C-alpha cells in the first residue's frame, strides 16, 4: 500500500531525502534517512501531478528548495479544517486506512451532500482533550479504546445509544470496551493484537520463546541481518515482553479496576524490561529503532521478524518478502501478553453534526462496505462487524491476531490509562538508553502511574 516510487532530489542532504511512495490510490512523500530508513516527516498529496506542482511552486531552487520541502513536510501535522455544521471532521491515526475511510466519506457526500473531511494531525489523541473541551476538534474521533474514559470523564464525548438490533451485529466483548460508567462512548470498529512477524525466507520456524532471540540475532549479524527490530520508543511494543511474566498496569477486581493496585514495578514487569535493555546492551537491537526504522528493515529483508500489527500487512505486502504472522514469542515460558486496543470512534460533544456523525458511522462505516474501504488502504484487523469478521477469520494472519488478543488483555479505558502508559513510555525509553536502571525506570513508573 506504501509502495516506494523515488526519491525527489538527485543529491541527499545530510543524508537526508524525500522518499515518495504510491500510497494506495494517493501519493506519500516522506523526509527519510537514506542510511537507516527513519522518517523525519510525511505528507500526503492527491497525485503525482499535485506533488510536483506544489514542489515546483515552493520558494527557493535546487537543493535550497529541496530544504524548504524537507522543512514542509517534517514540520507539526496540525488539524486544517474547523467544525461547521453540514461537514464532517474526521481524525484517525496516520497509520490507519485514512483513505479508504475518506471513500466512505465519499459515499456519505454522494447519498447525502455532506463532504467528509480525514486527517492525521500529529498528536491527535492529546489534542482532542485540549481543544474539544473548548468546543473544536473534529466531530468524529478515532483511537483505541483506552483513550476513550478519559474523554468521557471530562464530558468530552456524546453518548452514542445504537439500537438494540444494530448492538447485536457488533461482539460484545467489543461493546464492552467503549462502555464507560455505564455509558456507550464510541462504536467499536476494529480489535488490534500485536503478533510476530517473520520473514520466512530468513526463518522459516520462527522462535516460540524470546530467549532463542539473542542466539538468533548471532547467526544473522553474521550473514549480515538482524534477527528482530521493532518500534522501541512506544510502549505499546514492549508491553507484551513486560505483562508476560506478570506485568500488569492496573488489577481489575471483581467490579472495577484498582487505580491504587499497580503492577508495573513487579517481578514480571522488572524481568521483561530486563530482557528487553539486554538485547540492548548485547547489540542485538539498538534503543533508537523507532516504527519507521524497523518497517523499512523488515520489508526490505534486512532483519528476520519484526512485532507489529495489521495496519502493516499491506505494506509487507508490497514489498514481496516471504512473511508469516504468528503468535508472539514466550517469555519464561509465560505467553507475550498483548494490550489488546479496540478502534473506536467517539463523536465529539462539541459536534455540531451528531445525527450525521450517527448515521455517518452506523450505516455507511460499520457496515461490511464500509470495513472493507478502510481495509483496502491499511487492514484494520479482526472486525468489531460479526458479519465481516467471518469472512477475515478465515485469512490465518487474522486467526493468529486474534490468538495473540486472547493471550493478552483487554485495555482499560479509565482516565489514568493515559498516565499508565506516560509513565511507561520513559520508564522502557530510560532503561533502553541507559540514563536509568531497570529498577530505577519502573519505579518511577510505577509512581507516575496511580498518581
Ligand atoms: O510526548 C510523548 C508522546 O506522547 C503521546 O503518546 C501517548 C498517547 O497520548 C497515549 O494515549 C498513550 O498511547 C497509547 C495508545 O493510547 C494506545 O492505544 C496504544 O496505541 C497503539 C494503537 O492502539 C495502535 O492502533 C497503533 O496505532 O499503535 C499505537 C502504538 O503506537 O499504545 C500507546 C502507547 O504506546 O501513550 C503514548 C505515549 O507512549 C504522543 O502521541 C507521542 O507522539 C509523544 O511522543
Amino acid at each position: 500500500s506504501m509502495k516506494f516510487i523515488k526519491y525527489l532530489s538527485t543529491a541527499h542532504l545530510n543524508y537526508m531525502n524525500i522518499a515518495v511512495y504510491e500510497n494506495g490510490s494517493k501519493i506519500k512523500a516522506r523526509v527519510e534517512n537514506v542510511v537507516n530508513g527513519k522518517s523525519v516527516g510525511a505528507r500526503d498529496f492527491d497525485s503525482t501531478e499535485q506533488l510536483e506542482s506544489w514542489f515546483y511552486g515552493l520558494p527557493g531552487s535546487g537543493l535550497g528548495r529541496i530544504e524548504n520541502a524537507m522543512n514542509e513536510i517534517s514540520r507539526r501535522e496540525n488539524p486544517l479544517e474547523k467544525i461547521e455544521e453540514g461537514k464532517l471532521v474526521i481524525w484517525i491515526n496516520g497509520d490507519k486506512g485514512y483513505n479508504g475511510l475518506a471513500e466512505v466519506g465519499k459515499k456519505f457526500e454522494k447519498d447525502t451532500g455532506i463532504k467528509v473531511t480525514v486527517e492525521h494531525p500529529d498528536k491527535l489523541e492529546e489534542k482532542f482533550p485540549q481543544v474539544a473541551a473548548t468546543g473544536d476538534g473534529p466531530d468524529i474521533i478515532f483511537w483505541a479504546h483506552d483513550r476513550f474514559g478519559g474523554y468521557a470523564q471530562s464530558g468530552l464525548l456524546a453518548e452514542i445509544t445504537p439500537d438494540k438490533a444494530f448492538q447485536d451485529k457488533l461482539y460484545p466483548f467489543t461493546w464492552d470496551a467503549v462502555r464507560y460508567n455505564g455509558k456507550l462512548i464510541a462504536y467499536p470498529i476494529a480489535v488490534e493484537a500485536l503478533s510476530l512477524i517473520y520473514n520466512k525466507d530468513l526463518l522459516p520456524n520462527p522462535p516460540k520463546t524470546w530467549e532463542e532471540i539473542p542466539a538468533l540475532d548471532k547467526e544473522l549479524k553474521a550473514k549480515g541481518k538482524s534477527a528482530l527490530m521493532f518500534n522501541l520508543q512506544e510502549p505499546y511494543f514492549t508491553w507484551p515482553l513486560i505483562a508476560a511474566d506478570g506485568g500488569y498496569a492496573f488489577k481489575y477486581e471483581n467490579g472495577k479496576y484498582d487505580i491504587k493496585d499497580v503492577g508495573v514495578d513487579n517481578a514480571g514487569a522488572k524481568a521483561g524490561l530486563t530482557f528487553l535493555v539486554d538485547l540492548i546492551k548485547n547489540k542485538h537491537m539498538n534503543a533508537d529503532t523507532d516504527y519507521s526504522i524497523a518497517e523499512a528493515a523488515f520489508n526490505k529483508g534486512e532483519t528476520a521478524m519484526t512485532i507489529n500489527g495489521p495496519w502493516a500487512w499491506s505494506n509487507i505486502d508490497t514489498s514481496k518478502v516471504n512473511y508469516g504472522v504468528t503468535v508472539l514469542p514466550t517469555f519464561k515460558g509465560q505467553p507475550s501478553k498483548p494490550f489488546v486496543g479496540v478502534l473506536s470512534a467517539g463523536i465529539n460533544a462539541a459536534s455540531p453534526n451528531k445525527e450525521l456523525a450517527k448515521e455517518f458511522l452506523e450505516n455507511y462505516l460499520l457496515t461490511d462496505e464500509g470495513l472493507e474501504a478502510v481495509n483496502k488502504d491499511k487492514p484494520l484487523g479482526a472486525v468489531a462487524l460479526k458479519s465481516y469478521e467471518e469472512e477475515l477469520a478465515k485469512d490465518p494472519r487474522i486467526a493468529a491476531t486474534m490468538e495473540n488478543a486472547q493471550k493478552g488483555e483487554i485495555m482499560p479505558n479509565i482516565p489514568q490509562m493515559s498516565a499508565f502508559w506516560y509513565a511507561v513510555r520513559t520508564a522502557v525509553i530510560n532503561a533502553a538508553s541507559g540514563r536509568q536502571t531497570v529498577d530505577e525506570a519502573l519505579k518511577d513508573a510505577q509512581t507516575n502511574a496511580a498518581a
